[PDB]
């Protein structure tokens, strides 16, 4: 029997790269460096960064990370990431705000305002197509 | 400004499968579900499921997602996969019991004992190859 969700872990082709990204961009806090990984740490979530050299990034799908945000801090990180240059992979048509963007080596993020229980509010409402709930 | 993971997305081919896996398998409850995905939960991880029919599962790399599980409750899960056809995509050899297992995409997932604090009190003792905290 599972707990929640334990660690997080990404591949990486660039470490200092992605250190960089993950701490002085997105504010982790880096616990731990070697010649082959990182640790980080956000509140409660524990990133790992795996250094793997020939790493091309990942494939062309739906799978994403999303790290929340207060509402009233979500403006300025959009804007801060933009002005950093940051691609973005999406464009937000969900409930709360979201901003939908990529790290060093195309993994997508994403930081959004709200949780499972606003998103499940608004759905009951406004359902996609042929949502049941339980 | 971020504060934590607010979810964790997954592509997947076969929704009705996926489902099946998280919820009666690894034991996710399911608290809803649409013509193109789920909102499973697991202690505080909101997992979602984006079907996508064509997806072929990730490429060969180090990028996966770990659960937490107690000590006590190790080598039963473990077991219980194994006896149900799960393959594995790794052998642990690092601080705390880890059983890492394929979903049915081919994500890699681990159930691990231990965590980022239990980490750091090992690496000490003992580091990795040029290893640094701070
Ligand atoms: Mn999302
Ligand atoms: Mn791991
Ligand atoms: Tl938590
Ligand atoms: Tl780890
Ligand atoms: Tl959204
Ligand atoms: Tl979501
Ligand atoms: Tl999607
Ligand atoms: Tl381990």
């Amino acid at each position: 029997m599972l707990t929640g969700l334990n660690h997080l872990t990404l591949a990486v082709a660039d470490l200092p790269a992605s250190i960089a990204f993950y701490r002085d961009l997105l504010g982790f806090r880096l616990e731990a460096r070697w010649d082959q990984g990182a640790y980080l740490e956000l509140g409660s979530l524990w990133l790992c960064l795996s250094r793997e050299p020939q790493y091309g990034g990942p494939a062309a799908d739906y799978t994403h990370y999303a790290f929340g945000i207060a509402a009233a801090d979500f403006a300025r990180f959009a804007a801060q990431l933009r002005a950093h240059g940051v691609r973005e992979w999406k464009q937000n048509r969900s409930e709360g705000d979201s901003f939908y963007f990529l790290d060093p080596d195309g993994h997508r993020l994403e930081a959004h305002v709200g949780d499972l229980r606003s998103r499940l509010a608004a759905c009951r409402q406004a359902p996609y197509a042929g949502m049941r709930f339980a």
